[PDB]
């Protein structure tokens, strides 16, 4: 019993974190086999930088990579989109089985926050519909990575910058930003966000699995009638694919997806009336259906 | 910016988790140097067991310890309070610098949930005033450990059982239960719980550090007048030691502890009136002052 915002065990990623210094700028890098990945803005000093120019002016010896108390030698350097790739002379002996994946909004992942190549903590978050994440990051955290584990680590996020609202923007491990953001200091704000409906429904199923039933009712709704209410409350539309994804949870609890939608409609219209669900006073949308099944099963 | 329920990086503990099987019972063990620690109820089959008797009847060969895909040989076995200590023939080469600590209620720690010796996820929780924890644990999780890191891992919790309310009870790593619980199936319920006042105040300071100020006011209260309101709302008394502990956060924000207490009093008396703090609709009490400073600094 119980339901917690649970991260993946971080050991396999801890063994990959390094420090990358370029001049007076230090941030984190990800060391896999004989390559170190880090945000390319480590080469900046930049309202509007030309990274091609900045990199032409660098030599391998301008890059100091530290793995623990050991200096790695840079033997090559290239740029892929917004990531710098530093070839080093020694392969990381702790490289896990891994792949790089670009996630869809609404998907969750674990973040290993690091400073100076040293992991500080681990937490769970979601890619918001507006392609920001609500992380916890201070100066020096750039290059910290987000990931899921399946013995295979799927890296999906590298941290690059904090937006003015205090939310966070970054890239896949090929250097492509999530969202419309660019790695320079200019006026860029997150778009308006929405709530991840399928995740809220997943979390209500988690609550039932854990004995919270007070929000259930005998009514059902049509997908169309539900999505009409969703839009009024700034929730993402629910698709038939979402319904199918919730299938296993609907079967384990015996509550049809469209029956749970009638619960969610009631909750949106009347609030909780002073009650809580899994210890929360608001509707939680950063657990995926997969997250529920993993933790409740 | 941002504030998240953050766990310690789990790698140093992952390397210590093993599987302990005794007959048809399998649970998790903690392998440090040449000893494996696990809950002694692994030797049970038990409304009222006599563990001294059950252990006399065992031999080393009745204990199957598996570290990954390798069998460790048990060469000795003893019982300390409610923990079994299994001496094995090979020292764990991944043993971190570590110590065993018994924490006070209100302190937080990271849990590495494991099944069959294999880590499943990591989350943060607190020792509640009634000496239970609100964890996330399924059958087979017994022997999962709680810990803090300082390069030294301080183990503070080993999981033993789930209570009927869905909360969790266990021991320090010397086998002494937190709280009045015993490791057998009998009628034992958690005592009435209370809210950890100093932690709620810590979390309000975190909110100010992150730009939530709407709950602040110009008033101050006396420690005595505050504790009068605390008791009415089932909050732990605030002591001068708590006030002193909050010193650094009070200094960084320039808000006197007793000024923040007047905020907390208002919040207890009038609620949030539909507003949120650090993304929560209720007052959070599972961050210590130390947790705030670590994450905000
Ligand atoms: C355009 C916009 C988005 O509106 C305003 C911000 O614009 C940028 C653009 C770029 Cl290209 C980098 C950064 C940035 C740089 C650094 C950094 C600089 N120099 C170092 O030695 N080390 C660092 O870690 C840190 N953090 C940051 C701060 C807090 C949380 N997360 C990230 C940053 O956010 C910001
Ligand atoms: C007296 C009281 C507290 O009121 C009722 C419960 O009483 C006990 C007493 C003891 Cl001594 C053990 C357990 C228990 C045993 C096991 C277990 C048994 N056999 C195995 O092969 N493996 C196991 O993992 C598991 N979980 C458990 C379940 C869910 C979450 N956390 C723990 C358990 O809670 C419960």
């Amino acid at each position: 019993s119980g339901f917690r915002k649970m991260a993946f065990p971080s050991g396999k990623v801890e063994g990959c974190m390094v420090q990358v210094t370029c001049g007076t700028t230090t941030l984190n890098g990800l060391w896999l086999d004989d390559v170190v990945y880090c945000p390319r803005h480590v080469i900046c000093t930049m309202l509007n930088p030309n990274y091609e120019d900045l990199l032409i002016r660098k030599s391998n010896h301008n890059f100091l990579v530290q793995a623990g108390n050991v200096q790695l030698r840079v033997i090559g350097h290239s740029m892929q989109n917004c990531v710098l790739k530093l070839k080093v002379d020694t392969a990381n002996p702790k490289t896990p089985k891994y792949k790089f994946v670009r996630i869809q909004p609404g998907q969750t992942f674990s973040v290993l926050a690091c400073y100076n190549g040293s992991p500080s903590g681990v937490y769970q978050c979601a890619m918001r519909p507006n392609f920001t994440i609500k992380g916890s990051f201070l100066n020096g955290s750039c290059g910290s990575v987000g990931f899921n584990i399946d013995d295979c680590v799927s890296f999906c996020y590298m941290h690059h910058m904090e937006l003015p609202t205090g939310v966070h923007a970054g890239t896949d491990l090929e250097g492509n930003f999530y969202g419309p953001f660019v790695d320079r200091q200019t006026a860029q704000a997150a778009g308006t966000d929405t709530t991840i409906t399928v995740n809220v429904l997943a979390w209500l199923y988690a609550a039932v699995i854990n004995g919270d039933r007070w929000f259930l009712n005998r009514f059902t709704t049509t997908l169309n009638d539900f999505n009409l209410v969703a839009m009024k409350y700034n929730y993402e539309p629910l698709t038939q694919d979402h319904v199918d994804i919730l299938g296993p949870l609907s079967a384990q609890t015996g509550i049809a997806v469209l029956d749970m939608c009638a619960s969610l409609k009631e909750l949106l219209q009347n609030g909780m009336n002073g009650r809580t669900i899994l210890g929360s006073a608001l509707l939680e949308d950063e657990f995926t259906p997969f997250d529920v099944v993993r933790q409740c099963s």
